[PDB]
Protein backbone atom coordinates (compact mmCIF):
# COMPACT_ATOMS: atom_id res chain seq x y z
CA UNK A 1 0.00 0.00 0.00
CA UNK A 2 0.79 3.28 0.20
CA UNK A 3 3.35 2.80 3.49
CA UNK A 4 5.67 1.23 0.95
CA UNK A 5 6.47 4.37 -0.95
CA UNK A 6 8.41 6.67 1.31
CA UNK A 7 9.95 9.81 1.17
CA UNK A 8 13.67 9.84 0.95
CA UNK A 9 14.47 13.71 0.87
CA UNK A 10 13.22 16.51 0.73
CA UNK A 11 13.93 20.02 -0.85
CA UNK A 12 12.96 23.35 -1.27
CA UNK A 13 12.84 24.75 -5.04
CA UNK A 14 10.84 26.38 -7.33
CA UNK A 15 10.06 23.62 -10.53
CA UNK A 16 10.27 25.13 -13.98
CA UNK A 17 9.52 23.25 -17.16
CA UNK A 18 11.08 24.62 -20.67
CA UNK A 19 8.58 25.65 -23.14
CA UNK A 20 10.33 24.01 -26.55
CA UNK A 21 8.38 26.21 -29.09
CA UNK A 22 8.87 29.73 -27.51
CA UNK A 23 12.89 28.76 -26.03
CA UNK A 24 12.10 29.95 -22.41
CA UNK A 25 11.53 28.47 -19.03
CA UNK A 26 8.34 28.53 -17.31
CA UNK A 27 6.51 27.91 -14.37
CA UNK A 28 5.67 24.10 -13.87
CA UNK A 29 1.74 24.24 -13.38
CA UNK A 30 1.42 28.07 -14.64
CA UNK A 31 2.41 29.73 -11.15
CA UNK A 32 6.23 31.36 -10.22
CA UNK A 33 7.11 30.03 -6.57
CA UNK A 34 8.68 28.05 -4.08
CA UNK A 35 7.48 24.03 -3.82
CA UNK A 36 8.35 20.83 -1.43
CA UNK A 37 10.11 18.68 -3.77
CA UNK A 38 10.19 15.03 -2.77
CA UNK A 39 12.25 12.06 -4.14
CA UNK A 40 10.07 9.15 -3.25
CA UNK A 41 11.23 5.45 -3.41
CA UNK A 42 8.85 2.47 -4.28
CA UNK A 43 10.10 0.16 -1.81
CA UNK A 44 8.25 -3.11 -3.58
CA UNK A 45 9.58 -2.79 -7.19
CA UNK A 46 12.15 -0.24 -6.39
CA UNK A 47 11.37 2.44 -8.19
CA UNK A 48 11.59 6.45 -7.73
CA UNK A 49 9.55 9.69 -8.74
CA UNK A 50 9.88 13.32 -8.25
CA UNK A 51 6.78 14.83 -6.12
CA UNK A 52 7.12 18.55 -5.89
CA UNK A 53 3.55 20.40 -4.25
CA UNK A 54 3.63 24.18 -4.38
CA UNK A 55 4.35 25.32 -0.57
CA UNK A 56 1.35 28.24 -0.25
CA UNK A 57 -1.62 25.89 -1.80
CA UNK A 58 -0.37 22.21 -2.45
CA UNK A 59 -0.37 22.74 -6.22
CA UNK A 60 1.05 19.42 -7.89
CA UNK A 61 3.48 20.76 -10.09
CA UNK A 62 5.78 17.73 -10.81
CA UNK A 63 5.11 14.20 -10.60
CA UNK A 64 8.02 12.41 -13.18
CA UNK A 65 9.67 9.10 -12.72
CA UNK A 66 13.09 8.74 -12.35
CA UNK A 67 14.25 6.02 -14.97
CA UNK A 68 17.01 4.00 -14.40
CA UNK A 69 20.03 5.74 -16.37
CA UNK A 70 17.99 8.89 -15.97
CA UNK A 71 21.17 12.03 -16.36
CA UNK A 72 20.56 14.29 -13.14
CA UNK A 73 22.82 17.54 -14.68
CA UNK A 74 23.85 20.59 -12.00
CA UNK A 75 23.78 23.44 -14.22
CA UNK A 76 24.84 25.15 -11.77
CA UNK A 77 24.81 25.86 -8.01
CA UNK A 78 21.57 26.12 -7.53
CA UNK A 79 19.66 25.23 -10.83
CA UNK A 80 19.58 21.61 -11.66
CA UNK A 81 18.05 19.79 -14.53
CA UNK A 82 16.67 16.51 -16.45
CA UNK A 83 15.24 15.07 -19.45
CA UNK A 84 11.50 13.37 -19.28
CA UNK A 85 9.97 12.81 -22.83
CA UNK A 86 7.37 15.42 -22.50
CA UNK A 87 9.52 18.17 -21.24
CA UNK A 88 12.43 18.93 -19.39
CA UNK A 89 12.24 19.85 -15.78
CA UNK A 90 14.44 22.85 -14.04
CA UNK A 91 14.56 22.94 -10.00
CA UNK A 92 15.88 26.66 -9.12
CA UNK A 93 16.86 25.43 -5.18
CA UNK A 94 16.29 27.67 -2.20
CA UNK A 95 19.48 27.35 -0.71
CA UNK A 96 23.22 25.41 -2.18
CA UNK A 97 22.30 23.21 1.11
CA UNK A 98 18.74 22.17 -0.45
CA UNK A 99 20.66 22.21 -4.09
CA UNK A 100 23.44 19.47 -2.85
CA UNK A 101 22.09 17.64 -0.68
CA UNK A 102 18.26 16.97 -3.02
CA UNK A 103 21.18 16.02 -6.01
CA UNK A 104 23.52 13.58 -3.74
CA UNK A 105 20.13 11.31 -2.35
CA UNK A 106 19.56 11.64 -6.65
CA UNK A 107 22.50 10.98 -7.25
CA UNK A 108 22.43 7.55 -4.52
CA UNK A 109 18.71 6.89 -5.79
CA UNK A 110 20.09 6.45 -9.66
CA UNK A 111 22.65 4.65 -8.17
CA UNK A 112 20.36 1.63 -6.63
CA UNK A 113 17.84 1.57 -9.80
C1 LIG B 1 3.86 14.31 2.19
C2 LIG B 1 3.80 12.79 2.31
O1 LIG B 1 4.27 12.04 1.45
N1 LIG B 1 3.19 12.34 3.41
C3 LIG B 1 3.07 10.94 3.69
C4 LIG B 1 4.15 10.58 4.73
C5 LIG B 1 4.31 9.19 4.90
C6 LIG B 1 3.68 8.55 5.96
C7 LIG B 1 3.80 7.17 6.17
C8 LIG B 1 4.55 6.40 5.30
C9 LIG B 1 5.18 7.04 4.24
C10 LIG B 1 5.09 8.42 4.04
CL1 LIG B 1 5.90 9.14 2.72
C11 LIG B 1 1.66 10.75 4.28
O2 LIG B 1 1.37 11.41 5.26
N2 LIG B 1 0.83 9.80 3.79
C12 LIG B 1 -0.50 9.55 4.36
C13 LIG B 1 -0.76 8.13 3.79
C14 LIG B 1 -0.41 8.42 2.40
C15 LIG B 1 1.01 8.97 2.57
C16 LIG B 1 2.01 7.93 2.76
C17 LIG B 1 2.79 7.46 1.68
C18 LIG B 1 2.60 8.00 0.37
C19 LIG B 1 3.91 8.31 -0.31
C20 LIG B 1 3.37 9.14 -1.46
C21 LIG B 1 2.40 10.13 -0.76
C22 LIG B 1 1.29 10.47 -1.63
O3 LIG B 1 0.22 9.83 -1.59
N3 LIG B 1 1.51 11.42 -2.57
C23 LIG B 1 2.58 12.39 -2.70
C24 LIG B 1 1.91 13.61 -3.22
C25 LIG B 1 1.06 12.97 -4.30
C26 LIG B 1 0.09 13.83 -4.87
C27 LIG B 1 -1.22 13.51 -5.26
C28 LIG B 1 -1.89 12.24 -5.19
C29 LIG B 1 -2.78 12.03 -6.43
C30 LIG B 1 -4.13 12.71 -6.24
C31 LIG B 1 -2.91 10.52 -6.47
C32 LIG B 1 -1.44 10.09 -6.29
C33 LIG B 1 -0.56 10.25 -7.44
O4 LIG B 1 0.43 11.06 -7.44
O5 LIG B 1 -0.81 9.47 -8.38
N4 LIG B 1 -1.03 11.03 -5.22
C34 LIG B 1 0.00 10.81 -4.43
O6 LIG B 1 0.62 9.75 -4.62
C35 LIG B 1 0.42 11.83 -3.50
N5 LIG B 1 1.98 9.33 0.42
C36 LIG B 1 1.30 9.81 1.44
O7 LIG B 1 0.94 11.00 1.37
C1 LIG C 1 3.43 11.82 -17.30
C2 LIG C 1 3.53 13.33 -17.17
O1 LIG C 1 4.58 13.87 -16.84
N1 LIG C 1 2.43 14.01 -17.44
C3 LIG C 1 2.42 15.47 -17.28
C4 LIG C 1 1.38 16.13 -18.23
C5 LIG C 1 1.55 15.86 -19.62
C6 LIG C 1 0.74 14.91 -20.26
C7 LIG C 1 0.87 14.70 -21.62
C8 LIG C 1 1.80 15.41 -22.37
C9 LIG C 1 2.58 16.36 -21.77
C10 LIG C 1 2.47 16.59 -20.39
CL1 LIG C 1 3.51 17.76 -19.70
C11 LIG C 1 1.95 15.79 -15.85
O2 LIG C 1 1.19 15.02 -15.25
N2 LIG C 1 2.41 16.93 -15.34
C12 LIG C 1 3.30 17.94 -15.94
C13 LIG C 1 3.74 18.71 -14.68
C14 LIG C 1 2.40 18.89 -14.04
C15 LIG C 1 1.82 17.44 -14.08
C16 LIG C 1 2.18 16.63 -12.95
C17 LIG C 1 1.30 16.51 -11.86
C18 LIG C 1 0.07 17.19 -11.81
C19 LIG C 1 -1.15 16.44 -11.27
C20 LIG C 1 -2.24 17.42 -11.75
C21 LIG C 1 -1.87 17.61 -13.25
C22 LIG C 1 -2.24 18.94 -13.70
O3 LIG C 1 -1.62 19.92 -13.28
N3 LIG C 1 -3.26 19.12 -14.57
C23 LIG C 1 -4.05 18.18 -15.39
C24 LIG C 1 -4.35 19.02 -16.63
C25 LIG C 1 -4.78 20.34 -15.97
C26 LIG C 1 -4.88 21.47 -16.81
C27 LIG C 1 -4.43 22.78 -16.56
C28 LIG C 1 -3.75 23.32 -15.40
C29 LIG C 1 -4.11 24.79 -15.08
C30 LIG C 1 -3.33 25.75 -15.97
C31 LIG C 1 -3.65 24.90 -13.62
C32 LIG C 1 -4.40 23.69 -13.07
C33 LIG C 1 -5.79 23.91 -12.87
O4 LIG C 1 -6.61 23.30 -13.59
O5 LIG C 1 -6.10 24.63 -11.89
N4 LIG C 1 -4.10 22.68 -14.11
C34 LIG C 1 -4.01 21.38 -13.93
O6 LIG C 1 -4.34 20.97 -12.82
C35 LIG C 1 -3.62 20.51 -15.00
N5 LIG C 1 -0.41 17.46 -13.20
C36 LIG C 1 0.39 17.56 -14.26
O7 LIG C 1 -0.15 17.80 -15.35
C1 LIG D 1 21.72 17.61 -23.99
C2 LIG D 1 20.62 18.24 -23.17
O1 LIG D 1 19.54 17.69 -22.99
N1 LIG D 1 20.93 19.45 -22.66
C3 LIG D 1 20.03 20.17 -21.76
C4 LIG D 1 20.59 20.16 -20.30
C5 LIG D 1 20.83 18.82 -19.81
C6 LIG D 1 22.10 18.27 -19.84
C7 LIG D 1 22.36 16.98 -19.41
C8 LIG D 1 21.34 16.22 -18.90
C9 LIG D 1 20.05 16.73 -18.85
C10 LIG D 1 19.81 18.04 -19.30
CL1 LIG D 1 18.18 18.63 -19.20
C11 LIG D 1 19.92 21.63 -22.22
O2 LIG D 1 20.91 22.25 -22.60
N2 LIG D 1 18.73 22.21 -22.08
C12 LIG D 1 17.46 21.65 -21.65
C13 LIG D 1 16.72 22.93 -21.20
C14 LIG D 1 17.02 23.88 -22.23
C15 LIG D 1 18.56 23.70 -22.36
C16 LIG D 1 18.91 24.05 -23.67
C17 LIG D 1 19.39 25.32 -23.99
C18 LIG D 1 19.56 26.30 -22.99
C19 LIG D 1 20.90 27.05 -23.07
C20 LIG D 1 20.79 27.76 -21.75
C21 LIG D 1 20.45 26.54 -20.80
C22 LIG D 1 19.68 27.03 -19.70
O3 LIG D 1 18.45 27.06 -19.77
N3 LIG D 1 20.30 27.58 -18.64
C23 LIG D 1 21.73 27.63 -18.33
C24 LIG D 1 21.87 27.76 -16.87
C25 LIG D 1 20.73 28.74 -16.62
C26 LIG D 1 20.32 28.83 -15.26
C27 LIG D 1 19.01 29.05 -14.77
C28 LIG D 1 17.79 29.26 -15.49
C29 LIG D 1 16.94 30.35 -14.84
C30 LIG D 1 16.16 29.82 -13.61
C31 LIG D 1 16.04 30.72 -16.01
C32 LIG D 1 17.08 30.99 -17.11
C33 LIG D 1 17.73 32.27 -17.06
O4 LIG D 1 18.91 32.38 -16.69
O5 LIG D 1 17.07 33.23 -17.50
N4 LIG D 1 17.98 29.81 -16.89
C34 LIG D 1 18.76 29.29 -17.80
O6 LIG D 1 18.83 29.88 -18.89
C35 LIG D 1 19.60 28.19 -17.49
N5 LIG D 1 19.70 25.65 -21.70
C36 LIG D 1 19.29 24.44 -21.38
O7 LIG D 1 19.56 24.02 -20.22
Amino acid sequence: GSMSEQSICQARAAVMVYDDANKKWVPAGGSTGFSRVHIYHHTGNNTFRVVGRKIQDHQVVINCAIPKGLKYNQATQTFHQWRDARQVYGLNFGSKEDANVFASAMMHALEVL
